[PDB]
């Protein structure tokens, strides 16, 4: 109160861990009076590939296609496809923006990449050059909520996937951080699927706790040392 | 040399420098005498979602759809879509595997994630157990090749985006280790929008060139400490 949270949401089923988790962040965020809007991507059948179509009308070089350049003037000449503007309006207008998302190759699952590479465009998210604190989008908070398969013991700095703060550098660093987002912590919720069904229970019900008091956090200090350091 | 190479490439643009190191990589394979593949994902509209579309069979749970236990099953049935099955035909025929890529958000674009995520599916790439030097595609060469926006001092421990091989791990650990894929060095052509038109044609020959000798290299060792040092 007054907030907008936008939760961006990459699971394709409602009854999964991942939908479980989005559905109390919806309920817990709206309970507290948050203004909630959530952008199920397989239910929208987002388009995850950065191509011409993202152009309306002609393009800046039709000779040589470089999608860059062209998003970057299609946003300036309010040329973009209405998918990218749409996600776009409720960027802008949101003060915090959740991913919830299965881990899928140390990353995001490719739908979510694709809203990533195809939503944040220059112009909008960053200038070139725009970026880390000269980036557009400072003054919002951004938050990940990832599930994974492997234990949380596999996620340490000597166990075989290495720390889970290795992975997140991309995402917090490389993406979020660049746009200007000052970044909560991540929410990890280790190996849903070897249950069990109260260990389970409570990771959901951790997130939803955590929930009651986000706007009461400090964002993290989102370095190479946080992510690799000592 | 009496060897398969698959190159899976994703760029928008022919005339592009993705588009030429692709080529020059085809073109000395091919001098070799290798056997050589590209899938150009772009021009393939290669599929990025990972949907219940990728099986065709009887679902082992259709009220609860989980992407990975299907898709394992499937594997097994063979009951997965074709044009998943056609691309781990040529990763099954393949000794090297070359990615060639711009970086987008610190990663591949999302064409390319999803190309990762459907195509090396359980079953296939790995088992559990049967992940990491124990995974299914063990005795396969994989080497990412990678252009840039930021330059290379950017790319620097104390540069502004962190070292390069920072926002490899996902990539080469995560995901090809994790297959059982032995990991050639990284080809990073840096900043090549900025470079001279001497220093864009320097980084062509440069692999190229490498490529003539790529049968005699070493893999790395693809560790927490290659990637992070300390
Ligand atoms: C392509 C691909 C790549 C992957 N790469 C990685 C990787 O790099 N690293 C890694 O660690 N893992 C990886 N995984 C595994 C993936 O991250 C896990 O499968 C995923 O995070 C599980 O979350 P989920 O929501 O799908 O679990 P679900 O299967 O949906 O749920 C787990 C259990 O919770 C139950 N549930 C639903 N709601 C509730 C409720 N409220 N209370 C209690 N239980 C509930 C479900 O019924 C289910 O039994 C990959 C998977 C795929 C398919
Ligand atoms: C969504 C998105 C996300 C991005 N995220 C990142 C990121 O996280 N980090 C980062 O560093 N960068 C990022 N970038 C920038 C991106 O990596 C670069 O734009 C890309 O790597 C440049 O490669 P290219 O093939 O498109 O270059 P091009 O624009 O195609 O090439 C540059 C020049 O080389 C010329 N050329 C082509 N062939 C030859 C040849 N044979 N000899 C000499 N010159 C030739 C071309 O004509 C052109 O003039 C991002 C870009 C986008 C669009
Ligand atoms: C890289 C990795 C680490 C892990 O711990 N679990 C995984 C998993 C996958 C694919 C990849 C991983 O599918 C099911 O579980
Ligand atoms: C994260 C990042 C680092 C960088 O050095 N350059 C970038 C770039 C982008 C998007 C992101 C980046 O578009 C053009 O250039
Ligand atoms: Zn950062
Ligand atoms: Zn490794």
């Amino acid at each position: 109160a007054g907030k907008k949270v936008l939760i961006v949401y990459a699971h394709q089923e409602p009854k999964s861990f991942n939908g479980s988790l989005k559905n109390v962040a919806v309920d817990e965020l709206s309970r507290q009076g948050c203004t909630v809007t959530v952008s199920d991507l397989y239910a929208m059948n987002f388009e995850p590939r950065a191509t011409d179509k993202d152009i309306t009308g002609t393009l800046s070089n039709p000779e040589v296609f470089n999608y860059g350049v062209e998003t970057h003037e299609a946003y300036k000449q309010r040329s973009l496809a209405s998918d990218i503007t749409d996600e776009q309006k409720k960027v802008r207008e949101a003060d915090l923006v959740i991913f919830q998302f299965p881990l899928y190759w140390f990353s995001v699952p490719a739908i979510l990449k694709g809203w990533m590479d195809r939503v944040l465009c220059q112009g909008f998210a960053f200038d070139i050059p725009g970026f880390y604190d000269s980036g557009l989008l400072q003054g919002k908070l951004a938050l990940l909520s990832v599930t994974t398969g492997g234990t949380a013991e596999m996620y340490t700095k000597t166990g075989v996937n290495g720390d889970s703060r290795y992975f997140l550098w991309p995402l917090q660093h490389g993406t979020l951080h660049f746009c200007g987002f000052k970044v909560l912590a991540p929410q990890i919720s280790f190996a849903p699927e070897i249950a069990s069904e109260e260990e389970r229970k409570g990771m959901v019900a951790a997130w939803s706790q955590r929930l009651q008091t986000i706007w009461k956090e400090e964002p993290i200090p989102c370095t190479a040392h946080w992510h690799f350091g000592q």
